[PDB]
């Protein structure tokens, strides 16, 4: 048995539905996890200065959580709690909100030079916002289980920031990593993914990869041997490679891993074909799908490279059933 994901989208109560068309579809093909990306775009209740009520309301976000039960598909809201606070020239709305929060308050106008903003780690308010965020969403879906993102954190111990100035990259990493999970794994209970780049040493031959953004160059892959091995890694790789040699890092080390791919039909074969080198280790948990180039939610279940390898896996979950008749 596999974990079979997809990972949606979702910011208004249009996309919201869009993806609920979807969700029977989903299913038959053989997705039995849903990883739904919020951030900012939900109406919170619980922050009046991050609330706009042109973004997903309570009543369309019920309806998702009611129908991924209906199929029995787990699903996992994402909010990223450290990059990719902005894109492009859109900065998000917690920075806005709260531009005190900036770790590098003044320095790059309209998000010009950089790839996207990211909160200050060590202000103690971001996790005051963020885990009322976390607290409510997980709420609304009735579900024990949150992907925080983390994600491309470039932006971490910054010259401009009074307050990680000069501090290690990696330590700064492992304490967002330590907070987080305080709150959603030791209080709350719940189990905790994140994305797996900043772990992972780029310059590694064993485990790094090319880009300096599916593998760490700013230093921060130390944090890996600092992080309790219950969180779930999810380690994404959308390029075709003869080897992706990140799964066996994190396996070994004692985490859970969950392979994540994009596009190229191939580059996704060649993931689960490297995945699959491992079934037979439970932490091998399965594989997740994205489509980044679908911005709608409108025939997920028709994603061309998943359609074609999701029977790759099912066949693990078929479970022989015998004539009822
Ligand atoms: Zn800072």
């Amino acid at each position: 048995k596999f974990v079979i994901a997809f990972h949606a989208s979702v910011n208004t109560d249009k996309t919201g539905k869009n993806l609920i068309k979807e969700l029977p579809d989903l299913q038959k093909r053989g997705i039995n996890t849903l990883f739904l990306e919020i951030g900012y775009n939900y109406q919170w209740k619980s922050d009046p200065k991050l609330y706009n009520k042109y973004v997903l309301s309570e009543t369309v976000a019920r309806e998702i959580a009611a129908e991924c039960r209906r199929l029995s598909i787990d699903l996992i809201p994402e909010i990223n709690c450290l990059g990719h606070q902005s894109w492009e020239n859109e900065t998000f709305a917690l920075l806005k909100a709260y531009p005190e929060l900036d770790e590098t308050p003044g320095l790059y106008p309209s998000n010009k030079d950089i790839y996207c903003r990211s909160l200050c780690s060590s202000n103690e308010k971001v996790y005051t916002i963020l885990f009322g965020l976390i607290d409510e969403i997980t709420e609304v879906f009735s579900v024990k289980k949150i992907h925080v993102g983390l994600d491309e954190v470039f932006l971490i111990g910054e010259d401009a920031c009074p307050l990680c100035r000069g501090k290690d990259k990696a330590e700064l990493f492992a304490g967002a990593v330590n907070r987080l999970y305080d709150h959603c794994v030791k209080k709350r209970g719940f189990t905790m993914y994140m994305w797996g780049d900043r772990l992972i040493d780029s310059e590694d031959e064993d485990s790094g990869y090319k880009g300096e953004y599916e593998s760490s160059c700013n230093g921060t892959y130390p944090a890996v041997d600092l992080i309790p091995k219950d969180i779930i890694i999810c380690d994404w790789h959308y390029d075709e490679l003869e080897r992706y040699g990140s799964i066996p890092y994190f396996l070994n080390k004692g985490f859970r891993v969950l392979p994540t791919s994009f596009k190229g039909i191939k580059a996704v074969n060649a993931l689960i074909d490297y995945s699959l080198l491992y079934k037979d280790n439970p932490a091998m948990l399965g594989h997740m799908y994205t489509a980044w180039d679908n911005f709608t939610n409108k025939n997920l279940s028709r994603y061309k490279p998943m359609v074609k390898t999701i029977d790759k896996l099912k066949a693990g979950n078929l479970e022989h059933h015998h004539h009822h008749h």
